[PDB]
């Protein structure tokens, strides 16, 4: 505090659900950009791992971050990626 | 100290150069996860931005890390990966 925040989040997914995760990341991105708190979001696919990709994120502080979470557009796409795939959230401050 | 750092590097590249960039990557991803203390290392594609990729690792700590940065492999493949994009590393500790 009032310092920057890093997410990377880390999404592991089988064959069947990967593109269907990828596209509900890539919308979640879109809804993210719009928050006027949120610094950065995209979503992220490995190229050596097939069932991996990641989503990077840089929120302006902590309050903005909460805010976000608490959004119809984060419950919505974020309880689909967790229904279509495995998600590990890590958090870092600037 | 002795905190794990977490490395985000963004890489900006044009369509010419993209591929040649993402396979250094990849490259430098295989040589640096046989160091021992390189916890975690992959190239990850944008989604949504067909011009950014980032290189996402974990160093055990600061002073494998610097050990890191003294390789042949990290001065080849950097070296090629500069030559054909422009790269900005963020730094974080756990």
């Amino acid at each position: 505090a009032n310092s920057m925040i890093r997410l990377n989040v880390f999404v592991r997914v089988n064959e069947t659900n990967r593109e269907k995760a990828i596209e509900a990341a890539k919308e979640l991105t879109a809804c993210s950009l719009k928050e006027e708190g949120c610094i950065a979001y995209d979503t992220f696919e490995s190229s050596t791992r097939r069932d991996v990709f990641m989503i990077c994120e840089t929120w302006q502080n902590a309050e903005v971050l909460a805010a976000h979470e608490k959004t119809a557009h984060f419950a919505q796409y974020v309880g689909i990626i967790q229904e279509l795939a495995e998600m590990k959230l890590e958090k870092f401050e600037f």
